[PDB]
């Protein structure tokens, strides 16, 4: 599913990401804007050979098993192929996870590269939320 911006941002708040870990909604949807362009079914292969998935590039090293990682974990406990789905909430539930590592919003580097520090607020304008 290829979400629409204020779509994308009304499923992320209502699964309750807007200011999760202190990071406002504006900074979840830049950075699934630039993780896979709003696109749920995303994959990017990685050069360790691990993968990312779903709309915020949740990788097979860590966080998903996708049974083609050696010596990975599977630290939100659920194959990669769920985040996947036109429905968001196993990406969010993961994505709490990984924000709540030590790091931050960091652990996204597109989010390091090309959101943080920017107006994020932009992203969620005119939505009705
Ligand atoms: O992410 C932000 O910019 C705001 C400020 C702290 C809580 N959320
Ligand atoms: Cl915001
Ligand atoms: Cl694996
Ligand atoms: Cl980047």
């Amino acid at each position: 599913k290829v979400f629409g911006r204020c779509e994308l941002a009304a499923a992320m708040k209502r699964h309750g990401l807007d200011n999760y870990r202190g990071y406002s909604l504006g900074n979840w949807v830049c950075a699934a804007k630039f993780e896979s362009n709003f696109n749920t079914q995303a994959t990017n292969r990685n050069t360790d050979g691990s993968t990312d998935y779903g709309i915020l590039q949740i990788n097979s090293r860590w966080w998903c098993n996708d049974g083609r990682t050696p010596g990975s974990r599977n630290l939100c406990n659920i194959p990669c192929s769920a985040l996947l789905s036109s429905d968001i909430t196993a990406s969010v539930n993961c994505a709490k996870k990984i924000v709540s590592d030590g790091n931050g919003m960091n652990a996204w580097v597109a989010w390091r590269n090309r959101c943080k520090g920017t107006d994020v607020q932009a992203w969620i304008r005119g939505c009705r939320l």
